[PDB]
DNA sequence: TGGTGGTGGTGGTGGTGGTGGTGGTGG
């Protein structure tokens, strides 16, 4: 009755008193509180996520072995970011970018924010620092595997420090998810794998550096190699596979397929291709693919060039696909 | 055969009671 109106008035009003305007409110009425998503540069990957895109303001996860193609799904998203005119900062922990490759790709050199620290300390301050300024959109951290403490990098060789670098992300967690939100900032940790003792069952595979990040994700993909794509002999490119293994903003468990050439990256039209041909499209006999009643090409390949050189009905493909799907 | 009329402050004593746990790594 009016006695509870009254009760919460009071102390809504004392709330807001004390630590401000915009402590409790409401949550249909909250626009901070909405989820948006800006692209991963393949629209398989962009599919299986299911909202479209990667969070804002979130920390996502991706690891691998050694060749999967972290560093190179990371520059294509951060290359998407400056094409629509947002500032971008790569952290390069493990000292092994080269700039060259990634002006291959497309990212603005001119623009591109960079850091080689020395101490995981230095890195997770310099993180802190960039998000709390409001002027960096996109923050990426190349390797956890290399975040090693101050203790160690002046010890000795065999000193073990049991455990600190545990410690030093699970206080890293709680420092930047406030800010990172409170800013509307994204921040990708990249990581390795290393085998496990002792397991008496299940996979050995497992991350570095504790349980505490695997809390305070939003996504987590993994990414691995699983065949090599051929021009004659020549080896050109590798083909992939990646699955959601965790999402907090859509369905999880879903997957993609892409290809990756050694020169631009992520193979977009053959990926469209794929979609187009599989929602049934493009039209397709036997090994010949087709478009309306016309034939395209007799074979993956060709029919590909046959997109790229075809500016005017690649996007008619292109929009009916994403809006079915 | 007959009584008058009030002055002026001085010096401090004594100590109580502690509260709380972080973080795995390598075939
Ligand atoms: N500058 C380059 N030029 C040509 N190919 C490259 C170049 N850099 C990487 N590649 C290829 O892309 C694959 C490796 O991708 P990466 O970006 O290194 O991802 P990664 O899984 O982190 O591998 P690491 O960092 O060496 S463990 C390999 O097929 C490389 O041959
Ligand atoms: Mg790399």
């Amino acid at each position: 009755d009016e006695n509870k109106q009254k009760a919460l008035a009071a102390a809504l009003g004392q709330i807001e008193k004390q630590f401000g305007k915009g402590s409790i409110m409401r949550l249909g009425e909250d626009r901070s509180m909405d989820v948006e998503t800006i692209s991963t540069g393949s629209l398989s990957l962009d599919i299986a996520l299911g909202a479209g895109g990667l969070p804002m303001g979130r920390i996502v996860e991706i690891y691998g072995p050694e060749s999967s193609g972290k560093t190179t799904l990371t520059l294509q998203v951060i290359a998407a970011a400056q094409r629509e005119g947002k500032t971008c900062a790569f952290i390069d922990a493990e000292h092994a970018l080269d700039p060259i490759y990634a002006r291959k790709l497309g990212v603005d050199i001119d623009n591109l924010l960079c850091s080689q620290p020395d101490t995981g300390e230095q890195a997770l301050e310099i993180c802190d620092a960039l998000a709390r300024s409001g002027a960096v959109d996109v923050i990426v951290v190349d390797s956890v595997a290399a975040l090693t403490p101050k203790a160690e990098i002046e010890g000795e060789i065999g000193d073990s420090h049991m455990g600190l670098a545990a410690r030093m992300m699970s206080q890293a967690m709680r420092k930047l998810a406030g800010n990172l939100k409170q800013s509307n900032t994204l921040l990708i940790f990249i990581n390795q794998i290393r085998m496990k003792i002792g397991v008496m069952f299940g996979n050995p595979e497992t991350t570095t550096g504790g349980n505490a990040l695997k809390f305070y994700a939003s996504v987590r993909l993994d990414i691995r190699r699983i065949g090599a794509v051929k021009e004659g002999e020549n080896v050109v490119g590798s083909e992939t596979r990646v699955k959601v293994v965790k999402n907090k903003i859509a369905a999880p468990f879903k997957q993609a397929e892409f290809q990756i050439l050694y020169g631009e990256g992520i193979n977009f039209y053959g990926e469209l291709v794929d979609l187009g041909v599989k929602e049934k499209l493009i039209e397709k006999a036997g090994a010949w693919y087709s478009y309306k009643g016309e034939k395209i090409g007799q074979g993956k390949a060709n029919a590909t060039a046959w997109l790229k050189d075809n500016p005017e009905t690649a996007k008619e493909i292109e929009k009916k696909v994403r809006e079915l799907l």
